[PDB]
């Protein structure tokens, strides 16, 4: 009555060039919980910007926003509030109770 | 009366170039739960812009987003309210209770 | 009366470019719950945006957006309210309890 | 009485050049719920967009939204509201609860 | 009755470029929780920014944003409020409880 | 008995382009006489010549105008004589003589 | 028995681009006479000459004249005489000649 | 018995261009008087002249006026003769002249 | 039984760029007579020649004028001639002459 | 029974840049008079003469003139000849004249 | 049995000014023979070419021949051509084959 | 049995100007052949060529001939082949066998 | 039975000016003959060329001959191919055979 | 049976200025023969070329050829091909073979 | 049996100015032969070139030839080729074999 877990990576030719939350072999339990989170961001991955020209000859105002991925202008919030009684969360990877 | 779990990767010839989120051989339990959470963002890969001109002879405004994805002017709110009583949430990978 | 799980990705050639959330032999439980959460954004792949050019002679105001996936002017609220009493959310992977 | 999953992917020639949530040799589970969700945005895979001019000679406002895959202006609610009492969501895998 | 777990990293040719969080044969348990959290901010990886000019004649005001990955303007807030009485977060990788 | 005038100029966006002679807001008296007088004169306002080709091969005599607003050739007197006697002109704006 | 006049100009967002002669909030009496005067030209406002082009091969002679507000070729007298006796302009603004 | 004049000019954002005898707040007498005068001359505002090209192969005489605004080839005379006796010009603002 | 007069220029953003003459809260009186004078000239604000190119190969006489405003070849006079008796010119801003 | 005159100037953000006979709160009296006067000038205001080029391969005479304002081949004159008797030219700015 | 030849030439005034091929007093015997010959060519004797003038303006080609005797685009061939068998040519000026 | 030939020339005033081949006194046996042969080119005698003139203005091509005897573009072969068997040319000025 | 032949050129005033092959008084036997031969040239006597005058403006191509006797341009062969068997030419002058 | 041959040149005012090839009493025999041969050349007697002028304003390409004979731009092949078997060529002067 | 060839040349005034090839009292016997010559070349006699001026303002190329006997690009060949068996040429001036 016992636990096993393993995970191999024999490679030859390994190439991960621009990538991100690779597996190449694993074993995980991975139990996780989130009350109030927020994510707000712009990645890219071989990106390219190649020219960019902006003039203004007589103007009052111009904004400008180019690049391969962008966010502008964003207005959010984001909450648990409990504020009677109980809250509970478990989040669990995986349980084993086995008698015999 | 036990768990066995694994992942392999035997590999030749390997290339992930611009990827995310990817698994090549594995072995996961993986609860996960969310009460208010929130993702804003943009993301590219493997994007172009070439070439981008804009001019203002004689303006009072004028904005502007050109990148690959864009996102602007967004108003979001998320959450979980428990004002009165109870609230559970289990997000359970997997159990494993036999007897004998 | 145990559990028995893995995943094998021999490989000799393998290419992945632009991808997201691939799976290449694997075995997963994965139990997962949302009670209020959103996703707002924009993504691309193998985009190519070249060529833009945009001018204002004489004007008031001007907006534009170009890029090869756009979001503008979004406004929404996602939420889960337990206001009297009771509310459970299982999401299990899988349950195994057998006798004998 | 016991579980067996595996997934294999041997492999000679594999491309997966623009893709999402591909999966290539699996055993899932997946057991998964969603009380209050939203999804907003816009995808776009091996677009193109070439070639684009817009002026404005005297004019009061002009907006222009041109992407290979554009969305705007929207407005979206999504809750779950459990004021009085009782509220399950199960969203389980597989069971297997045997005697013998 | 025991726990065992390992990961090999036999490896010939390997380059990992410019990437995160990558896994190479591993096994975790991984328990992880967060009740209030906030990420904001632009990544980018193997990009690229040739050839950039603005000008402005005579204007008031003039912004402008460039660069491969642009996040402008966020207002985020991100909040667990517990004002009543109650709340438990287990986060737990996974259990082995058996007896015999 | 008194005399009062004034003008008001409560302006939020204005604008006067290519005018001339614009009053808004204003209080005048304006006597104003001419015995003689002579205008000859060409004005445009927001005019545009583009493009204008004229050869001559072999020839004695080519004139050409070609501008927006054209005036030639013209052969004007103005004149007031008096010669005998007595000449009066009065162009009062207005007069206000009132007892009591 | 007084006089009184003012003029205000409250402005918030004033432009006057190319004009002439005007007037945003005023009080004038303004009394004017011209015996003999003359007034000869072009004036233009926001003109536009683009691309001009003109040859002449074998020629005796050839004029052009093409601005956007020409005038050529004028001739024009303005004259007062007075020989013989009197002669009177008043040109008042306003006269105010009250009695109690 | 008394006389009183002003003008205000409170001012937020203020533009004159390009201008000319412009008054935003005035109190005026402007008495004026001309007998012989003679105004001769071009003006221009906002003018634009781009790409001007004349040749002349084997000609005798080629002339050319090109600008915006132009005034070629005048005679005018202006002119006031008191030769026989007599002449008054008043020219007058604004006259108060009241009893009690 | 006096006078006043005065004038305010409170300003926050002002900008006259290219003007002539212009009158921001003033007070006047302003008397003037011109007997006989004479203006010749040209003037040119905010102009632009951009691109001239003239050239003769084989000629006996090539004039060319260009600029934005061109005044050329005029034969203007400009007289008063009293020759017999009596000539007088007033021109007065205002008067104010009240008995009591 | 005094004279009270001023001006007042508070600025904040003052811009005058290129400009001739600009009042920015001030009090006149201003009695001026011309009898044989004469202007001849060109003038100009933010101009720009950007790339001219004449040639002459064989010719006799080639006159030019490009600059931005051009004055070119005047005559004139400009007088007043009293010969005979009695001339006078007031010019007064204003007069005040009140008994009691 | 012979052979006699003989010629005179007793000349006072003579004159062969421009000629070919003269006999003036000969004796011949002149065989000849030709199998494939070509004569080609423009011959002249006394010509005059007095005053020749050809222009082209604009044109794209113009070919001139003007001489006294010109030959222009010719194509010729002469040939004799014995591929079986036998050709005689004898070409005798005088045979003498005489008895007794 | 013999042959005898000659040729006197007895001359007193003898002019041979410009000639060609002239015999004045001979006495010839002249036997030729002539198998391939080709004869191209131009003579003149006594010519004259006075006052030649050509002009090209602006042309792509222009040639030109004039001389007294001209000759151009020629094309010509001039051949005897012989190739099965037998070919003779005799070409005997005179042949005297006489027997007695 | 002998050969007898000769040649008196008794001459008193001879003049030959420009010539070729004058014989004045000769005895020849003259045998000839040519298999491939080829003349190409022109002659000229007693030739005057007097005023040439050849002008381009501006071509691209201008050919010009003008001598009194011109050949160009030509393409000429002259050949005997004896490729089987046999060829003879013979060419005599004269031939003396008799017996007794 | 001998052969005899002589010529006499007995001569006065003998005069030969500008020739080719003239004999004055002779005696030949002159056998010749040519197989393949070539004469190419221009000859000019007693020629003047007085007065020449040529000129190139603007070109790409001018040739000329004026003198009083020319020759230009030929091309010629001269040959004699024995390639089977036999050729003869006898060219004899004259023959003499008599018996007795 | 014999052979007797002589020539005379008593002369009293003799001149021979500009001359080739003159026989003046001769016996001659000339065999002579040429299988592959080649002659070219250009002569003059009493020729008179005067007055040559050629000129070349701005052009890319320019040839002249212009003496009195020119002769330019030619390109010849001239061959005999024995390449079987088999060639004679007999040549001869003259043979005597006379028996008794």
């Amino acid at each position: 009555m016992d636990v096993f877990m393993k995970g191999l990576s024999k490679a030859k030719e390994g190439v991960v060039a621009a990538a991100e939350k690779t597996k190449q072999g694993v074993a995980e339990a991975a139990g996780k919980t989130k009350e109030g989170v927020l994510y707000v961001g712009s990645k890219t991955k071989e990106g390219v910007v190649h020219g960019v020209a902006t003039v203004a000859e007589k103007t009052k105002e111009q904004v400008t926003n180019v690049g391969g991925a962008v966010v502008t202008g964003v207005t959010a919030v984001a909450q648990k509030t409990v504020e009677g009684a109980g809250s509970i969360a478990a989040a669990t990877g995986f349980v084993k109770k086995d008698q015999l």
